[PDB]
């Protein structure tokens, strides 16, 4: 029938969008580095869950940071040799900040407004 | 009817993908910092509109930067105590650069090719 | 047709999602800068292909870096005047790191686990 064909053509054009939206949806990474060695941290936001890989000159290992998010951005600064890191984990419209300051990750004061 | 069932099954498999892709599409952040205090700037690209939160040691407030974009990246350097910031705002395939150099945001020379 | 209207209404609500997912799908950028001049590098991940634009104080030109990825993050550090740049290109779940250390991009040790 022609009535059944109209929905068949509509379902063929709509399945064409479902492949282009799954082709672009990869992970989402943030990296910062400090010192002369250096030291590197790479935050990987995979499936609404962020994790932290670390380089200290020798090899790579898994850092402590373990927080939820779809998008991540990071900045770090030294006060002498001590590294201060701020990771910004985004879910929906809720950017939530995390703070490393030598011994422990803590939720930060950061508010979007 | 079996002719009405073929579209019911096809519509059940297609509608399942449209909800999960919209559920995971979150906002997108860039951050930079400078000095010892420090000073931080977080740019948040939400609904094709980027905005700038600031921290200068006391609390968080809203910065001047107000430009359109779906994706943002940022880098900053000091010439002494003066901060220079370049924010790269992306819409479609048009990366457009915004320069802060002490007094006023301006469009930068940046061309993708 | 009343029998064919059930899929016509389902297609009217599902085409109500493919416009908003194609409106927000822009390119994805990552910038870093060093020195006092400065020198900037902006990496642009477009259509699973990343490219590198360079500013060294004169105008913008096209950098060597030419690797595949849908998402990109960058950090860099100086050992004296020499720049070292690690770019983290992401496809699917495969974060693959690229290293610049003066003469040549090389695949780096980085492993996600
Ligand atoms: O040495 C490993 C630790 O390094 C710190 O600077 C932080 O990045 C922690 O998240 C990490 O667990
Ligand atoms: O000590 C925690 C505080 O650190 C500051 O540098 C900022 O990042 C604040 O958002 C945070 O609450
Ligand atoms: O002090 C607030 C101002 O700080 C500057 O360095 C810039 O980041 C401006 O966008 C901001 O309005
Ligand atoms: O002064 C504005 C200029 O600043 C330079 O450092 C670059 O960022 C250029 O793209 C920009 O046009
Ligand atoms: O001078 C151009 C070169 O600069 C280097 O520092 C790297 O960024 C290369 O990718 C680039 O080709
Ligand atoms: O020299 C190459 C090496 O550089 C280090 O700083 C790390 O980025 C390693 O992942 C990489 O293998």
């Amino acid at each position: 029938s022609s009535e059944i064909a109209a929905l068949k053509q509509e379902i063929a054009a709509l399945k064409k969008e479902i492949a282009a939206l799954k082709a672009g949806a990869s992970v989402q990474t943030a990296a910062t580095s400090w010192g002369t060695v250096p030291s590197i941290r790479v935050y990987t936001a995979n499936n609404g869950k962020i994790t932290e890989r670390c380089w200290d000159g020798k090899g790579w290992y898994t850092g402590a940071f373990n927080e939820p998010g779809d998008n991540v951005s990071v900045t770090s600064w030294l006060v002498g040799s001590a590294i201060h890191i701020r990771v910004y984990a985004s879910t929906g419209t809720t950017t939530t900040e995390w703070c490393w300051d030598g011994n422990g990750w803590t939720k930060g004061a950061y508010t979007a407004t």
